[PDB]
């Protein structure tokens, strides 16, 4: 549905530090890549069981975060926390968020 660059704001102290990743969004599945080849298959984590919600100023934000994060579990698969996403402009975060919420992902 939607492809580009992400920085994923929450990662762990073994991998800490942001960092941008390449991303695809479709109807079924959210797949993670560290390369726009769409090679590495970072990790991924099904359209559904999420939900989109805003963040606090518990980050330099100097980018624009949104957050997707798991109604079931405390954590997003292969991840650390919930996935944070910080886009370069407001416009990619609500363009992502009209995607996500195409795709299946349902409002906070």
């Amino acid at each position: 549905i939607r492809k580009g660059w992400l920085t994923i704001n929450n990662i762990g102290i073994m991998k800490g530090g942001s960092k941008e990743y390449w991303f695809v969004l479709t109807a079924e599945n959210l797949s993670w890549y560290k390369d726009d080849e769409e090679k590495e298959k970072k990790y991924m984590l099904s359209v559904d069981n999420l939900k989109l919600r805003d963040v606090e100023k518990g980050f330099m934000s100097s980018k624009h975060i949104f957050a997707l994060f798991n109604t079931e579990q405390r954590n997003v698969y292969k991840d650390y926390r919930q996935l944070e996403l910080a886009c370069e402009t407001q416009e990619e975060v609500d363009s992502w968020k009209a995607s996500f919420l195409r795709a299946g992902v349902y409002p906070e």
